[PDB]
């Protein structure tokens, strides 16, 4: 019913092009919004090329969204026309399951992603009110929008596994985009932060602007050994193949390794690397609506943003190529509001 | 100073023989005890043959101990002559570290095991009072003694990771020496218990003798898929090589797999097997003195014992051989008090 336009790919090459379609009318509990900025990452490139078998074409990307409310339904009280809002990857769930009723609905077995019925790299989106967040006034929209993907991904497990308290010794493994964001949250929580990287080229970048308290080169066995058994937890953001044994060795007994990337090679985990000290390894995906709300207010309070490269709608194909397996520091953010046209 | 006798091995063959030695005099904070029953397990056989490189000869086994107090030091108030007591694997720690001061001293980097300075398959032992537990009156000494190794091993992580509440759906993988004990704790906590086993030979036992609420054959892919995403946690007691993927698939989102065995082959863990649902895997060794005390009183309250085969001192070599095959139903317990002589 409501006319819309955006970018879509016709096949698994992942090449996007201008695409007309339509969205539903603003129902009783829905929020229509004009999209202002569309944050972009690996997920988009992988979905565009059907990496996981479940993409259907034509495919419109867009899972990290900030925008301005254009309509609200008759029952919607939380939001009004003109409000700045955010939308994350998950926009519907079943509502009945244990994960849904305990407000950890990001883990609903039947969770529906925003890009399944056309993503929001598009002029307008329409989203059920319970999956929209009120954007804080003190947070920029362009450099803030990636907090809805990278930010929540780090934030959720940091809260869940108690890696969020002053004086915790927290490792960050990998310092791409995702790692930079996780690092900024760890600092804001008042943690003593160690960056673990495979190269000295990253040391200055780690230390900059009241960042890391320590830096470990993972290929230096003297440094890694010196830090054995010292960390309360590690946020592992490394996207490609790596061993978990050297990270597990940095943990204190009972410490926690949180895995956020999805490397192709399975991890090899000798039982002793967990048994010695009763260590924990856990993974995590995205976060709940309650967590995203708490997360974005915390970002605002502590002035946390992502490093971004802002782009026009024309540059999306080239960006896709460039972000592929790169976990780039300056996350590509599309200025939908100013550059997308009919 | 105080004359003692026991069984010791001379070399890494693991062959034990009668052995005279001596212990220290009962110091100000020590408890001397006559050993009544010495619980035995895989650790003893592996230590006897130097499997891990740090056994020194001559070697006296004995890490699961119940006994009668024969002397107490001038400062000891908690215990008196004639009291029934228990002693576990760990009998000293550094006292200064974070793990020591937070009463999780089983994870002390400098923890000293009872068998390092002659184990307690011997007529007498002398132990610092802070590493002795008061044996509850309603628990049998012979069938209770393995609770100090197997019982605490299951109990500690079940408390730590919240797998200890009524209505929790808890899997028990492996139904042997350690599993049968873990099963009994899960039942006592009021859990709905699923036994996961590689063979139908164990079904009737699981139901009739352990009151499992469900049984899964791990080599039946229809059964395993039917139980996908149903368990709050799994206690994995399987001692030899196995994959964790089928166990992780049984867990609810955010569920926990607790690993207690030490298989020789590393676990192969694809990132998706943890990422899909934000699952946790953790290992654990033994438990603290606070945990063992709480554990043994809970055992007594809920009438939890191990299934034991009692043996005389002369049978220890044969018992040890039989442990290579786990050829026991389900633990060997040495009657030290009645069968060990000068
Ligand atoms: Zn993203
Ligand atoms: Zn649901
Ligand atoms: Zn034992
Ligand atoms: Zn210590």
């Amino acid at each position: 019913p409501v006319k819309a336009f955006g970018l879509a790919a016709k096949d698994s090459s992942g090449l996007f092009s201008p695409f007309n379609f339509s969205r539903r009318a603003t129902g009783e509990h829905d929020v229509q919004l004009k999209v202002l900025y569309c944050g972009t990452c690996q997920y988009d490139r992988e979905m565009s090329k059907n990496k996981f078998g479940f993409t259907s074409y034509p495919y419109v990307l867009g899972h990290e969204i900030v925008g301005e409310v254009t309509e609200v339904g008759s029952k919607v009280q939380k939001f009004k026309v003109g409000d700045k809002v955010g939308v994350a990857s998950i926009i519907e769930t079943c509502g009945k399951c244990e994960m849904c009723t305990n407000e950890v609905e990001n883990y609903c077995p039947e969770a529906g992603s925003i890009d399944s019925n056309y993503g929001a790299c598009s002029n307008i989106a329409v989203i059920n009110e319970n999956f929209v967040i009120r954007w804080p006034e003190n947070l920029p929209l362009d450099s803030g929008v990636p907090l809805l993907c990278a930010g929540i991904t780090a934030y959720s497990p940091m809260k869940r596994y108690g890696l969020d308290k002053p004086g915790k010794r927290i490792g960050i493994a990998g310092l791409g985009g995702l790692g930079h964001v996780a690092l900024r949250f760890a600092k804001a929580f008042g943690a003593k932060v160690t960056v673990i990287s495979s190269s000295l080229k990253k040391k200055r970048e780690a230390f900059e602007k009241f960042g890391a308290d320590s830096f470990l080169v993972s290929s230096n066995p003297e440094e890694m050994q010196g830090a054995a058994g010292t960390l309360d937890g590690i946020i592992d953001t490394i996207p490609g193949n790596h061993s978990l044994e050297p990270l597990l060795a940095l943990l204190k007994p009972l410490g926690k390794l949180i895995i956020l990337g999805a490397p192709e090679m399975p991890f090899e985990v000798p039982a002793p690397s967990l048994l010695m000290g009763g260590k924990v390894m856990a993974a995590s995906t995205a976060g709940s609506m309650k967590e995203i709300q708490e997360m974005i207010e915390f970002a605002a309070e502590h002035n946390i943003v992502a490093d971004v490269e802002v782009i026009s709608i024309d540059y999306v194909n080239t960006a896709m190529e460039r972000l592929d397996n790169s976990d780039v520091r300056y996350r590509f953010v599309i200025d939908i509001g100013n550059t997308l046209k009919s």
